[PDB]
């Protein structure tokens, strides 16, 4: 199969919206809101295309997840950036000195964000526009935006369209769209390109704009809005470039389960070669393995780690940890032509394959590692823990090749 990339990107971008995201599909919405203003300032068909994009990526910055932020979280954002490499003294320093204003600290936040998506854009081969655009996307007309303090035009086209697109939606959803418009409305001229907000000004009056907005499909409709530019189908490389990117967006939003991911393809593809799936097979899985662990900032299974419980029956429903997977694995999955075209109106087992695999990874890797707070279970141990619950929760061909890798392993490792 393949995949799309304007539709692979949506996929993604919904998930890690989730962390820190706001709300459910909020990217999807900005993507939404935005290409209609673009549409609207007759853009050429290379400049909707990089919108596009920047309208999705925005947030791919955001190093952060989730009444403000912790002093601790907040010293260790300056310590880990800023000051970097200096005397340890000196980034004492210097680090108290951010932290006392204002601020400064603002700017650090952005610049390093807005630094930090501007490379993703780039890893993922956009162009520099795209990538200038996702860095400006905090700069404000009047010139009191960060990190650079652009006024006007010096600021980039997409961010002045994404910022007003994405300030409209988190209104949009949180009051109403009156309330909303009034809202741009207020900021024109200070956070807004005041010609870009009468354009909003109209969309509203149009129906169907609207009406789109409020699908329950727009994940859809956005994908009809772009060039075909956006549609190209991805090869080997590009998905490397995809996950590898990622996979970096990953253990920067969560830094406390680093190496998570890492050790479930690990096992994902230790479990399939006992299955004697095929090279190609492997390679999606995993990718996938990686992949399927975007969101899920939601609590493993089940706290877990905690040394005290970890005692059954109570996680027999928590099983239905994928589900999630299950689904999120669907539509990450590569597809197939035919299949796609004949249903227009209206690879299953597959999946479920997929899903017992790096379900069964999952699950072993929480009960191994239990790393921090330290407390590795021995590999036996957890092996054990599974037959003793399965046929329940634990599918038993993967249990059985789990166990067959594991034991071909050093037994040093304990």
């Amino acid at each position: 199969g393949s995949h799309m990339l304007s539709e692979l990107m949506i996929s993604l971008t919904t998930a890690l919206d989730m962390t820190e995201g706001q709300p459910p599909e909020h990217c999807i919405r900005c993507c939404w809101i935005g290409m209609h203003i673009g549409m609207q300032l007759e853009l050429s068909e290379p400049e909707l295309h990089d919108l596009f994009f920047t309208l999705l990526l925005k947030d791919a910055g955001c190093s952060s997840n989730a009444v403000g932020t912790s002093l601790s979280s907040v010293i260790n954002f300056i310590v880990k950036n800023t000051g970097s490499e200096q005397s340890w003294t000196e980034r004492i320093l210097t680090t108290i000195d951010i932290l006392k204003n204002g601020n400064d600290y603002a700017q650090e936040l952005i610049q390093t964000r807005c630094t930090r998506g501007a490379d993703v854009a780039r890893e993922l081969r956009f162009s520099e526009a795209v990538a200038q655009g996702i860095h400006s996307l905090d700069e404000h007309w009047n010139g009191q935006g960060r990190p650079e303090q652009r006024k006007g035009e010096a600021i980039p086209l997409f961010s002045r369209i994404a910022l007003l697109a994405q300030v409209f939606d988190v209104f949009q959803m949180e009051h109403s769209i009156e309330e909303a418009l009034q809202e741009i409305m207020a900021r024109s001229g200070v956070w807004f390109d005041p010609k870009l907000v009468e354009v909003v000004e109209q969309l509203v009056e149009n129906p169907r704009f609207l009406s789109g907005l409020k699908a329950t499909d727009i994940s859809q409709r956005v994908m009809n809005l772009p060039p075909a530019q956006a549609h190209l189908p991805l090869d080997d490389a590009y998905l490397e470039c995809i996950v590898t990117a990622f996979g970096k967006i990953v253990d920067a939003k969560s830094p406390y389960t680093a190496g998570h991911s890492e050790r479930v393809a690990v096992y994902t593809d230790l479990i399939a070669r006992q299955l004697a799936i095929s090279d190609a097979d492997r390679i999606w899985l995993r990718r996938a393995a990686l992949l399927h662990d975007i969101g899920k900032l939601g609590v493993s299974n089940a706290i877990l780690d905690k040394p005290g419980k970890l005692d059954e029956a109570e996680w027999r429903a928590v099983q239905a940890h994928a589900a999630y997977t299950e689904q999120i694995l669907y539509k990450l999955s590569p597809f197939k032509t035919l299949a796609r075209m004949a249903g227009a109106h209206h690879n299953g087992d597959e999946i479920s394959l997929m899903t017992r695999i790096i379900t069964t990874a999952d699950i072993f890797d929480a009960l191994s590692a239990e790393r921090p707070y330290r407390a590795a279970m021995p590999i036996d141990k957890a092996l054990a823990i599974m037959e003793e619950n399965l046929h329940t929760a634990i599918d038993p061909e993967c249990f059985a090749a789990l166990a067959a890798a594991l034991n071909l392993l050093p037994d040093e490792y304990t």
